[PDB]
């Protein structure tokens, strides 16, 4: 698997559903498709609820059953934020999907997933900076220079900021606290 983990904003923007859930199964491999299925119990829906209303129940999430093709392998108690894509009728995640304990999120991340990340999806893009040199090539991009860090998921941009309109033609990294 050679995927690159997206910024939480990018994960929110690109996902069809964003939910909170406990993992309850032991997961099972479907022998015909070779997707692994996890059972969950969903406690909240943060994106999708406009379409599915209060009927929204998501009981299963799917991933490739092999590590090599980007399956997510879940590491007992905890509610998780899951940001997934709907593919061929199923909610899918990969090892690059944003999936994490709700209690491990910063207050800013919780604000982004519930309210603020949506503000940047139409207008702004978190652009990668995976090696030196890297270039900021458009005014509507925010350059994710935290990707140079060892603990990149815990950088300031990743953990406390969003890429949001600032002026006509210009997005910037902005504090969610």
């Amino acid at each position: 698997c050679t995927c690159v983990p997206p910024h939480p904003q990018t994960a929110f923007c690109n996902s069809d559903l964003v939910i909170r859930a406990k993992f309850v199964g032991t997961p099972e491999v479907n022998q015909t498709t070779l997707y692994q299925r996890y059972e969950i119990k969903m406690t909240k829906m943060y994106k999708g609820f406009q379409a599915l209303g209060d009927a929204a129940d998501i009981r299963f999430v799917y991933t490739p059953a092999m590590e090599s093709v980007c399956g997510y392998f879940h590491r007992r108690s905890e509610e998780f934020l899951i940001a997934g894509k709907l593919q061929d009728g199923l909610l899918h995640i990969t090892t690059c999907s944003f999936v994490a304990p709700w209690n491990s999120l910063s207050l800013a991340q919780r604000r982004g997933f519930t309210k603020t990340y949506t503000v940047g999806c139409e207008e702004c893009t978190v652009f990668p900076c995976l090696s030196i040199p890297c270039k900021l090539q458009s005014g509507t991009h925010c350059l994710w220079t935290d990707q140079l860090l060892q603990g990149s998921e815990k950088g300031f941009q990743s953990r406390h900021l969003a890429c949001l309109p600032r002026e006509p033609g210009l997005c910037t990294w902005q504090s969610l606290r």
